[PDB]
């Protein structure tokens, strides 16, 4: 979820993750991914 995202250093994002992180778990009710 974003709280568990964001407060590692994770980004919520819908579409592909930056260079350097991948899909780990999900935010907004599973819409986006968390990339980190």
């Amino acid at each position: 979820d974003h709280y568990n995202c964001v407060s590692a250093g994770g980004q919520c994002l819908y579409s592909a993750c930056p260079i350097f992180t991948k899909i780990q778990g999900t935010c907004y009710r599973g819409k986006a991914k968390c990339c980190k």
